[PDB]
C-alpha cells in the first residue's frame, strides 16, 4: 500500500487544460487528445449521431432516449460538448450514454453500478472517475479529487437528478491511471 493514495491522485502527464478535455485526459488516463479535435468529434458525432440515428432509424425512442443530452451542438468559449467524450470514448473502444434515462435506471442501472459518471451543471459539466472502489469528481469545481461515497455518488446524481437532469454512465472499456496505481498497483515492480 502507498499509505496514501490521494497522495497523488490525479493525471500523470497532462497536456492539455482547458475544457472537459482535461478530465478526459486524465480519465483516459492519458492525453493524446486535442481541443481542435473536441469541436470537429462533436460536430462529427452531430452529423453522425444525425445520420447514424436517422439512419438507423434511430427507432425515434433513441432519439429521445439521447434527445435528453444537453443540447447547444458545442461551444467555442472554452467549453466543449460533453458528447465529443462519447464520441473519443466509442473511438476509444468504450462508449458514453446518458444516465438520467430512468428506463435503463429502472431495468436495473446503478450510478455506483458504473465505473465513470459524468455530471453536467447548466452549462459547465464534470466528470466523475471511480478511483480504487470510490467515486472521485474531477473539474475544477472540486478544486481536486473530491472523494465521493458509494451512498453519496448515487445520493449526488439523486440530487441533481431532482434538480434536473445532466449525467452520463460511462460504459464501456476503461483504462487505468494514476489513481488505479494509487489503489492497488504500486510504482515498485520494474
Amino acid at each position: 500500500g502507498p499509505l496514501g493514495s490521494m497522495e497523488s491522485i490525479f493525471h500523470e502527464k497532462q497536456e492539455g487544460s482547458l475544457c472537459a478535455q482535461h478530465c478526459l485526459n486524465n480519465l483516459l488516463q492519458g492525453e493524446y487528445f486535442s481541443p481542435v479535435e473536441l469541436s470537429s468529434i462533436a460536430h462529427q458525432l452531430d452529423e453522425e449521431e444525425r445520420m447514424r440515428m436517422a439512419e438507423g432509424g434511430v427507432t425515434s425512442e433513441d432519439y429521445r432516449t439521447f434527445l435528453q443530452q444537453p443540447s447547444g451542438n458545442m461551444d467555442d468559449s472554452g467549453f466543449f460538448s460533453i458528447q465529443v467524450i462519447s464520441n473519443a470514448l466509442k473511438v476509444w473502444g468504450l462508449e458514453l450514454i446518458l444516465f438520467n434515462s430512468p428506463e435503463y435506471q429502472r431495468l436495473r442501472i446503478d450510478p455506483i453500478n458504473e465505473r465513470s459518471f459524468i455530471c453536467n451543471y447548466k452549462e459547465h459539466w464534470f466528470t466523475v472517475r471511480k478511483l480504487g472502489k470510490q467515486w472521485f469528481n474531477l473539474n475544477s469545481l472540486l478544486t481536486g479529487p473530491e472523494l465521493i461515497s458509494d451512498t453519496y455518488l448515487a445520493l449526488f446524481l439523486a440530487q441533481l437528478q431532482q434538480e434536473g437532469y445532466s449525467i452520463f454512465v460511462v460504459k464501456g472499456d476503461l483504462p487505468d491511471c494514476e489513481a488505479d496505481q494509487l489503489l492497488q498497483m504500486i510504482r515498485v515492480q520494474q
